[PDB]
Formats: C-alpha cells, sequence, structure tokens
C-alpha cells in the first residue's frame, strides 16, 4: 500500500566495506549501489534517511536491538535471515559467474572451459560450484586464500578464468580491469532490504513502492549501471 | 565429556578482515586472536582444521548450508544467532573503552571529561554509550564516519579522546600507538565459536574442553596477550 512515514528520519545500518554495494570513494565519502539506490528510493517516496556504515555483523545486531530501523548491506536473502527479518521485494539478483581476460577470445560457452585453469577463493559458494562441476566441464580448480591473489593470477595469466560473486567482477570491470563475463551465470539468490521482523512495516512499503517507481522510471538501471558493467 | 573427531579435518569459516581477531600480516598470511586460539584449542584436543576467510556474511551462509563446519569470527552471541547456531562456552568478553593520548595527563576518569570532546564512529555501541552519558559528565560527542579519521583526530589533538572496541584500541597500543586507556571498560557482550544448530556436536565439545585446558595451562592468556599486551 501507499507508504506514509512515521519517523522524521529512518536510521539505516550497513557494511563499511563491501564494494560495489557500499564503500568509500577517494574523498572518503560513502557511495555504492545500496547507498544510491536506497537514497533514491527514500527521495522518491518522501522519506528521510540517516546511514550508519558500521559493518555487516554490527548492522544485523543494530537492527535486531532497535538501534537501527533498516539494513541495506548487500544482504543475501536466506530462510535463516527470514526467521528474524522482514524483507522488501528483492532489489538485485546474486549470481556466481565466470570472469575471463577481455583479451582472451577462446571462452564463449561453458563447453570451452575444457582444459582450462579456473580460480576460486577457498570455501566460497563459487569454489563449491566449481568443484561440483569440474568433471562435467573438464576444467581444473586452483584455490586462493584471498581475493587479491586470485585477481592477480587472472591478470598475470596463471589462471585462465575465475568464479566469484558477479557484482565483484562487474565492478572491477567498471573500475578499469580487462575482464569479461562471456558465459552463462549461475543464479544464487537475491539481495534484500531488511527490517526487524514485525517492525517498521511502512518502511518496507516505502521500499517496495519506491523501488517499483525507480524500475519504471529508469533510475534503477542508471544506478546499477554506474557501478556494474552493463550488458545493454 | 571426551571429544572425538569424526572427520580428518573440519572446515572453519571466518571474516577476511577483523583485526585483531582475524586478519592478514604483511606476509599475507592469516593470523589473529581467533586463528591462534582455535588452532591451539584444536591442537589440544587432537582435531585438525582448515580455515576459509570468506567474510562474516558468507561464513554464516556457508555454515548454515552445511559447507563449513564451524565459524570463529569475533561473533557476538545473541538470541537471534541462537536461533540457528549452537555455541561453545564464550571465549572472550568484548568491551568498549576510552582511548586518550598517552601524554595527556588531564583525563584519568569520566569526571575529567568535563568540557572535552570525544570521538565515536556513527551508529556504534560506543557512539550510543557516549551520547547516553554526555549530559552526566559534561562532554561533547564528535561523530566520525571512519576509523582512520577518528584516530588521526586523536593523534592531532582535534579531539581529546575517543571510544571504540577495546581490542582495537589495545592492539593499536601494542603496535606502538601513543594511546592510553585510563577508564574502566564497558561490557559489550561475549564472543562465541559456532556450529549450525544440531550439527557437529563433537566440535563444540572439543572447543569447550580445549578452551578450559588452555585457560588452566596458560596458553589462553599467552594468545590474548600476544595481540593486546
Ligand atoms: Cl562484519
Ligand atoms: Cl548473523
Ligand atoms: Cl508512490
Ligand atoms: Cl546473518
Ligand atoms: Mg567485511
Ligand atoms: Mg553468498
Amino acid at each position: 500500500g501507499m507508504a506514509t512515514p512515521k519517523k522524521d528520519v529512518y536510521t539505516i545500518a550497513s557494511d563499511n566495506s563491501f564494494a560495489p554495494f557500499e564503500f568509500q570513494n577517494d574523498d572518503k565519502q560513502f557511495t555504492g549501489i545500496d547507498v544510491d539506490l536506497l537514497n533514491a528510493i527514500a527521495k522518491n517516496q518522501g522519506f528521510k534517511l540517516k546511514w550508519n556504515f558500521i559493518g555487516f555483523q554490527a548492522a544485523v545486531d543494530s537492527v535486531q536491538s532497535g538501534h537501527a530501523d533498516g539494513m541495506m548491506s548487500g544482504m543475501s536473502i536466506t530462510d535463516a535471515r527470514k526467521q528474524v527479518f522482514d524483507y522488501g521485494s528483492p532489489y538485485y539478483s546474486s549470481n556466481l559467474t565466470i570472469a575471463t581476460s577481455s583479451t582472451d577470445d577462446s571462452i564463449k560457452s561453458w563447453k570451452d572451459l575444457k582444459g582450462k585453469t579456473l580460480g576460486a577463493k577457498n570455501g566460497t559458494a563459487s569454489f563449491d560450484y566449481l568443484n561440483a562441476h569440474a568433471k562435467e566441464y573438464g576444467y581444473t580448480v586452483k584455490t586462493f586464500t584471498d581475493a587479491t591473489t586470485m585477481y592477480s593470477s587472472l591478470n598475470n595469466g596463471s589462471i585462465n578464468a575465475l568464479m566469484d560473486d558477479e557484482p565483484v567482477i562487474k565492478y572491477a570491470i567498471k573500475q578499469g580491469q580487462k575482464f569479461a563475463t562471456p558465459i552463462k551465470p549461475i543464479p544464487d539468490g537475491q539481495y534484500g532490504f531488511a527490517v526487524k521482523k514485525g517492525s517498521n512495516p511502512e518502511l518496507i512499503e516505502m521500499f517496495n513502492n519506491g523501488l517499483a517507481n525507480l524500475r519504471a522510471n529508469g533510475e534503477y538501471d542508471k544506478i546499477i549501471d554506474k557501478y556494474l558493467e552493463s550488458d545493454a
């Protein structure tokens, strides 16, 4: 239904370092998909916000304790989370996807992964997927303990490709990396805006109504495209 | 109760950057209180571990979907977490505390904060705590949006003190920062080792047994003191 504010300002908790969703620019101001998108949603609906960029764990606990009204933080919607949060309509799909070098034209479909070296960060959803499909597609998996070493290996040619959460890859491309995403991604759920279960229902109404308007009026795509290599 | 391992190795998920609990040293190896403490606990009990420093949110989701066995990640024990995780005995009491300059003799207690300005990061427990006691002791709160600027402000004298997580302040001091902690810390919960609720009970047993042995044998304090002094 139509959303009416019941607070002069709503407090939103978020991560302090989760690019491209929320991160600091060179001027030390917070920015990102979540920041621009929720700000644009509130503005569309005539709500006011105050952001607390405190970290994922801290943001969860702040909403649960009533010290924040909502959480916008690259948050994967899960059944475990639904036990204690209510979510707005999902605002972005999460995918696991393959990054190649943009200079390498040899990988055009999944069948071209035959004989390739694929990187993944140890213990991640990308790692689990790659391990589970290595025999089928015929690649070999090389594991990394952190993100920097993995992306360095793709750039120096010691892996042919890697799998990661798609926003990380598409943001690196937007930043200037010579990567591409030439093949089909693997759906892996959705991102959601959350309030404590049973709390601030009008803030969820705001969210859903504002989001629908931004999807229809083009601003939603403009915001995503600012941060993620768009296909268009 | 005796803990017996049922796997040759258990997988532990943790955050990639939460110093001094889990973080990378200059050699890009993962280290910290959580890493050293759970490794030592595991060793004490004859269990083997493999660590995946995937990030807090990702670690939660991995344990919940059965793709990591446990989580050791500066994890505050809360009722909401008890909905979906089982915990070992708490292994650390996380407090908030005040940092002043080590050369500033003027602040030794809360009442010495009269007329002073203290920093806190917006929307944190420290921010809430300072705001709640500002009228009582007659200080002003200056809000910061990131740690680096807040700590720089203390160092350059544009604030008189700050409040932050005690381990962050104590680790900074251990690293040579010229801060003091003149005021009694404020309790802010406890950290626990987690498994998915109903899973891996022998891993919780071994955590509890090992933690108790390390408290008794001196290693627990050695590990904490390594980082916090
Ligand atoms: Cl976090
Ligand atoms: Cl959580
Ligand atoms: Cl409307
Ligand atoms: Cl969570
Ligand atoms: Mg993080
Ligand atoms: Mg994930």
